[PDB]
């Protein structure tokens, strides 16, 4: 029976003709993105850019707000900000809680993720007593994308790290997460009847804007699927200035440019 949720959503219009389809996906923790990846498919493959929830934009008109604030007053606020901000016009919206995060990577059966050393978080619940391939529950991943204040192993005592160093290594594990994400989905895409309850699951444990199609996901899966075997699918992280080097983290000339090379550009972008 499985059924998306549904949001309305007005999109926002743009004059740019190099930004096509763009798919907005929010994690979701009055709430907060953790995550927050605009997926690009076209014809040359498939791109994911990675958004730093930390990364502070202009929001609306004359205003400033970081990333993950721009959701407390709904996913509008934050479809409107990043074209203020960035320029994006998000064409797509997918939205997924804590537990539909952690039910979908359970349906995929895990997710393998390399742990560079042992790591725990009190307050996310995260515990990798070693490093390696891990394979990942839906709870653990969970853990470590939103983990906030890393606790790691030095000089034989468990040790917090600067908040810019947890910020890093959450774009980092996102990031891992992120491409563990693609690599299950494939690995689950090979069986018939694997896809037929999976698909079935997905649905039921996703927020779609009141415009986009279960189809039209399907035709994103497609694209993906097709950039997958041609080698044509890649995650790249937003490149900001050194985080530890600034009060603020805002959009550098690096951010503009790799954005600008997608057609995304705020003069070019307007909501409502
Ligand atoms: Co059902």
């Amino acid at each position: 029976a499985h059924r998306p949720a549904r949001v309305d959503i007005a999109m926002p219009t743009t004059s740019s003709p190099t930004a096509g389809e763009t798919w907005l996906i929010l994690g979701t923790d009055g709430s907060r993105a953790d995550v927050i990846a605009l997926v690009r498919p076209s014809q040359e493959g498939v791109t994911i850019i990675n958004l730093p929830r930390d990364l502070t934009i202009n929001s609306k008109g004359m205003e400033l707000d970081r990333l993950a604030t721009t959701y407390v007053p709904g996913p509008q606020n934050t479809v409107n900000a990043l074209c203020t901000g960035l320029g994006i016009p998000t064409t797509h919206l997918v939205t997924i809680d804590m537990a539909q995060f952690a039910t979908i990577i359970d349906s995929l059966g895990g997710i393998e993720v390399d742990v560079p050393e042992p790591v725990r978080d009190a307050y996310t619940g995260l515990n990798l007593s070693s490093a390696g391939r891990h394979r990942l529950s839906g709870i653990d991943a969970l853990a470590l994308v939103r983990s906030r204040h890393p606790e790691i192993l030095r000089d034989g005592r468990w040790v917090t790290m600067s908040q810019a160093d947890g910020a890093q290594r959450r774009s980092q594990s996102t990031a891992t997460v992120m491409q563990a994400v693609l690599s299950a989905i494939g690995q689950k895409a090979s069986n018939p009847v694997s896809l037929h309850q999976l698909a079935h699951t997905v649905a039921g444990n996703i927020t779609l804007d009141s415009g986009t199609g279960l189809s039209d996901l399907a035709a994103l899966g497609r694209s993906a699927s097709k950039a997958r075997r041609a080698g044509a699918t890649t995650i790249i992280d937003l490149p900001t200035g050194p985080r530890d080097e600034s009060i603020i983290v805002s959009p550098n000339q690096e951010s503009r440019d790799l954005l600008a090379r997608y057609g995304y550009s705020p003069k070019t972008c307007r909501p409502a």
